[PDB]
């Protein structure tokens, strides 16, 4: 049968699913690993072993423990990315879409979903495969992971939670494609891993960690990179929060044993209550639990690795959007509502500076802050919200994004940079917030393809151009279709280092992608802060 | 007779000039002061002996000792600026122009020429002011001053060599003023002492100095403030180029006493053959020999002066040129050229910063560069060429300018601020050095008023708008005779457009670079 595959570890059931007046193949909730259950808290994941009979892929598999956001209860601008189905530690299971019939050996793409690595599904709506698998002919699988404490929880040291573990439960699910993804259709020698920001800095995680190199062929990173401040801690500032959880959870501090068995014993909802204690500084743009510079899964500092070359050389899709920080400073700077203009007086947007660096000192701060003032205008509400604005989206992700982009250019075989910056018609965000965090997902995905979303035609028309241009790159590593006719995405050089706009007007290439601000964030500001 | 004038040190004969097709009376060289040479070179100026019998008051005197600028000879846009005399010790002399007829008790203006500290004279063309005296009806006092070693050597704790002297001379020229302009027709309760550059920090300095503030009315500063980075050093600066200087000329330097015996054995112009030796970094618009901060002509600090309210309160008229550094850039920066436009790769960009900015660590230097830099076009010539332009102007100028304005309109009686930026039409330097430093100054003394130099009849009027805003001011307080020229305060801070065009109103005056420079800058280097 079409919907019946024997895989490594057992036989799988999907159920044939509509997609735009057509139909498709879905294999929902396939696990891909043990249930990281129990004693199996903070460790390292264990392959599933296989089972007997055959495994019922109908239905979406349940979402990892995380927190959830009640900022808005209803509103459907925040709601659509919390679990929308049933929380359990029992989560490392993939989802896929075939194509029907289903394809020899096509093209596959994984999808890694973002959250800050303390959050997100894989279940979501705007993550529905269907659409992108059916129009571009492609098997897309759809991967999960551990977050928060639960997937990186870091203990240098020990081996019962070394940390990196979500990182490791993204590498099991990619092993998994390699050796079962033939049988759905699917060529395991051509297959793309992207994601959007925390999965977009794992698919740049992969890219540079040995381990993970030879299990996927090109990567594409949206909204974010692998060196983003934001992505990674020190074993150091790692096993500190480690420890300051079990403070906060009065636990026997005495050995990491102690402190992680008594982790062990709480209830996943008791650790997540108290997961935001730990961050150093009061924040926005700061996660507690994240990857660590370990030394095994990361070799060495990011920055090494990224000067010496040592990670895998391929060809690369990567971009942001226009108002990458709007979304974190609504959540958690003074001034900002989504129900308002939300204009910044002076004295807000100078807390909004410190909350956004908050790793900066005093006169970093200053460089901060002479840097987005336009000083003939100060008080300038609009100015200092849009200013601010900038900063939070320049320092997390553009610039660490630039930094990354040159770095790699230099050894890559093949770099595509984009700047999406299309304001959805049918946005129930406030217009201030502009080109939202994460609003390139439902148009990567095909969303304004189904007419009652109500997208604009135009939406629609940049929504399949985006999705071809994303297959065509996972299929051929170039987004344009060779000798094809329409405008051609030209490569990004280390000399020219162009990029294109995408939304909905003809192709416009541009070059140098906010170098001004980003000389200041990667080479002027550290040199001011390592000085003291 | 009316050219014949009876002050307290003795007679004086001038001498009646022409002056657009008219006359008035002027009384050239009258000594001021002993000539302080011999035993005298570094010490505090002495006041002029009376002598017996007429003194000819009818030509120019000497300028002091100085370096002189050779870079173009008979180049007339430098040559301007050199001694147009013989140069001697004995120069101690001030100048006078009064209208005709000796007009009763009117308006007294003294101008203080600039030079870096370490040059100027008071007989150059473009100070001569016979124009201003006659087009404003005010009497015009050129003084003078000792300029470099001669003027500035300071060894703190000697009474031989104090430093400072030559801000002295300047002072005993005002004690003069205030106590013989008015045989002139001078009103001693109504001088108004106004300079540019060097001359511009110097009547900031006597604005501070308890002992200058009372000899004149109100003040204007052109192109300089007293906080300028290169217009002051510490004593112990000051003593360590006194010493080199004796260590460049083999000077005995066991002591003060031995080291000064020395100096004074030397001629003029051996300590001038080696007075830039004695700088501590490679640079531009930096000079050996400058007032120090010795806690006598300056209580304290200049920045605590201007923060605690200690100085003279009044008046003040000051402002800067669109482009105060090409001048510098030109005679000591890379890639910079007179008869070129100039454009600068970006290697000699960088070494320009760094001549720049002498005192700056590395990370200054970034913070300096980054600020300059357009990052979308780093190596567009142009844009370096006008960026490194800026950066000498902003750092050196205008910014400690603002910063000076601001902190004094906090204590003082009325602040008038402008912008001077209009290209002389007939300019002989090369159109990358655009308003020139030192180039308002033929506006102010009036010259485009004469047929002959080929100005404009627009910047004819222009020399004569600005010529009755500083005569108007130094009447009143006010450039405005009852277009307004606001007021500067510290809410508003208004200031103008001083050009061919109609007037325009502005407010901050390149508050985004001396914000950097004034605020973020120190506080790095402070920190760094
Ligand atoms: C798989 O689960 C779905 C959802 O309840 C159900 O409709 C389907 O019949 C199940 N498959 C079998 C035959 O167990
Ligand atoms: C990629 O590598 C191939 C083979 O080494 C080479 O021919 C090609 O020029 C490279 N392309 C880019 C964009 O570097
Ligand atoms: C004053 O000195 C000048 C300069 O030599 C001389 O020409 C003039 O005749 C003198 N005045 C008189 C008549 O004493
Ligand atoms: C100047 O001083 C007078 C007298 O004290 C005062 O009334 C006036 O407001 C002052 N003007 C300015 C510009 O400060």
């Amino acid at each position: 049968s079409e919907l019946l595959v024997n895989t490594k570890s057992g036989k799988v059931m999907g159920t044939r699913v509509p997609v735009l007046s057509s139909h498709i193949s879905a294999f929902l909730g396939i696990p891909f690993a043990e249930p990281p259950v129990g004693n199996m808290r903070f460790r390292r994941p264990e392959p599933k072993k296989p089972w007997s009979g055959v495994w019922n892929a109908s239905t979406y598999p349940n979402n990892c423990q995380q927190y959830v956001d009640e900022q808005f209860p209803g509103f459907s601008g925040s709601e659509m990315w919390n679990p929308n189905r049933e929380m359990s530690e029992d989560c490392l299971y993939l989802n896929i879409w075939v194509p029907s019939p289903r394809p020899k050996s096509t093209t596959v793409m994984v999808w890694i979903y973002g959250g800050g690595f303390y959050s997100g599904s894989s279940t979501l709506d705007v993550y529905n495969g269907k659409y992108l698998a059916y129009t571009e002919e492609v098997v897309l699988v759809s991967l999960s992971y551990r977050v928060g404490a639960f997937g990186f929880l870091a203990l240098h040291g020990s081996q019962e939670a070394p940390g990196n573990v979500g990182l490791l439960d993204q590498r099991m699910a990619l092993q998994w494609v390699h050796d079962n993804i033939q049988f759905f259709g699917g060529d395991p020698k051509t297959v793309t891993i992207f994601g959007e920001s925390a999965g977009g800095a794992s698919v740049g995680m992969h890219i540079l960690s040995p381990g993970s190199r030879d299990l996927f062929r090109r990567a594409i990173l949206q909204s974010g990179s692998p060196n983003c401040p934001w992505a990674s801690v020190s074993v150091a500032e790692g096993r500190r929060r480690a420890v300051e959880l079990g403070r906060n959870l009065n636990c026997n501090l005495n050995s990491d044993e102690e402190l992680i068995h008594c982790l062990r014993e709480k209830k996943p909802q008791e650790l997540i209550d108290v997961e935001w204690n730990v961050l150093p500084f009061d924040s926005i743009f700061r996660f507690s639990f994240v990857p660590v510079i370990d030394g095994e899964f990361f070799p060495t500092s990011l920055e090494s690795m990224l000067n010496s070359g040592n990670f895998k050389k391929t060809q690369i899709l990567l971009g942001v959007n226009k108002d990458e920080g709007s979304f974190f400073l609504l959540y958690g700077a003074p001034g900002f509502s989504k129900d308002s203009e939300s204009k910044i007086s002076r004295e807000d947007f100078m807390s909004g500076v410190k909350l956004s660096v908050p790793h900066a000192n005093d006169l970093g701060l200053d460089a901060v802050t002479l840097q987005y003032t336009d000083w003939m205008d100060d008080n300038n509400g609009i100015k200092n919200r849009d200013g601010l604005d900038d900063i939070v989206g320049d320092h997390n992700v553009i610039c660490p994004l630039m930094h990354f982009v040159n770095k790699y250019t230099k050894f890559g075989n093949g770099t595509y940079l984009y700047f999406f910056n299309h304001r959805a018609s049918n946005l129930v965000w406030p217009e201030w917030m502009g080109v939202i965090h994460g609003y390139e997902i439902e148009f990567v995905f095909g969303l304004p393809l189904v007419k009652e979303l109500n997208y604009t035609a135009e939406e629609e028309a940049l929504s399949r151009r985006i999705m071809h241009y994303w297959a065509t790159f996972a299929k051929t590593g170039n987004p344009n279709e060779p000798h094809s006719q329409e405008s051609k995405w030209p490569l990004f050089t280390t000399k020219e280092q162009k990029f294109i706009d995408l939304n909905t007007e003809p192709m416009k290439v541009h070059q140098r992608l906010r170098v001004q601000m980003c000389v200041f964030w990667n080479q002027f500001l550290p040199k001011l802060l390592n000085a003291t």
